[PDB]
C-alpha cells in the first residue's frame, strides 16, 4: 500500500533539521526503494536552500500501518523532536 | 514553484465526492500539465475502489499562491463543500 | 453542535494579519455569544504579543456546517487569503 | 505555557480507542489542573455518544515542548497506535 507521510518542524528549530540532516538521509538511505517521492516542505519566499525548510513529505509505500508507525518512530529526526505536527493517509495515484 | 495540496472529505460526504468526481476530473483535464502527482486518500482496510476515497491529495505547478488559491476555490469538489480541511505547503523534491 | 476551527497563517504573512486584526475582531464581535474559546496560535519562544501571532483557533457553536463554511468564508482574514491551512472537526466536551 | 493538542484517529479503529478508554481517562486524572480544555471529535451527524468518537483535542499548561512530548508519549491511546495525525501548536486566549 502506500502512504503520505507529512510532517512539519517546530517553531525555532530549523537548526535541529540540519544537525540531524545527514542522519536522517543515512536512515532513509537503505530504504530509498520503497520512497516513491520525497523531499522537504519549504517556507516564505523563492528559496530552495537549507536555510528554506520547514518540514518533511514522503510518498512510501508499507504493507501496514505498523510498518509505517516504525519508519516515523525509528526516524533520528523524530527522535531528536522536530516535528510539531505528524500526518499519515493511506494513498493512491489517481 | 511546487505545492503540496491536501484536502480530507468531511465525514458522511462520500457520496458529494460521488456526485461531483466527473466535473472535478473535467476541471484538473486541461490543467494536467502542471499536476506532477495526484490520487485519493484512502480510508480502512486495502480497497482501492471509489468506496474507499477520502480526500484528495495534488502536486502542483503554480508562480504564486494567487494561483494555488484560485485553482482551489475553483474546483468542483470545493465549491460542492467536501472538504473538512485543506493544507497547502510550498515544497521541492529532496 | 460545537466545532473546532483552526486556521494556520502562509509563511511571510504576519503583517497580513496584523493588517487585517482590527477587521476581523469586528467581524467576530456580533458573534461572540457563539465562540466558546478562541485566540491565535503562537510560534517559538515564550512571546505572546502579536509579533508572535502564527495562526487562529476558535471553538464555536453552530447549528450545520453551512453555517461553519459561512463563518469561515466571510472572515476578513479568510478573504485576504491569510491562511495556509484549515481544519474543521465536530466536537464536544469530555 | 498553553498548548494546542490535537490527535485524529486512524480509520477502521474505532474499537481500539474503546478498548483504551478507561486507561487513557485513568491517565489523564491526575493531570485534570494542567488541561484547560478537553474533549473527543465526532464524526458525520449529530450523535454524541462512544460510537461518534474520531479523535482527541485537549487544550494543556506545559512549561516546555518537552513536557508536552512527554504527555503524548506516554498516552495509552498513542502506546495503542490509534493515531493517523498529531498537531501540536502554542496558543494563548485571545
Amino acid at each position: 500500500m502506500l502512504f503520505l507521510i507529512y510532517r512539519k518542524d517546530r517553531p525555532g528549530s530549523l537548526q535541529v533539521r540540519i544537525d540531524n540532516y545527514a542522519a536522517h538521509l543515512a536512515y532513509l538511505e537503505p530504504l530509498k526503494a520503497k520512497i516513491q517521492v520525497g523531499g522537504p516542505t519549504l517556507g516564505a519566499g523563492t528559496g530552495t536552500d537549507d536555510k528554506d525548510m520547514t518540514g518533511s513529505f514522503l510518498i512510501m509505500e508499507a504493507e501496514s500501518w505498523d510498518e509505517v508507525h516504525s519508519f516515523v518512530e525509528n526516524d533520528p529526526f523524530t527522535k531528536a523532536g522536530l516535528f510539531a505536527a505528524t500526518i499519515v493517509e493511506r494513498w493512491k495515484h489517481g
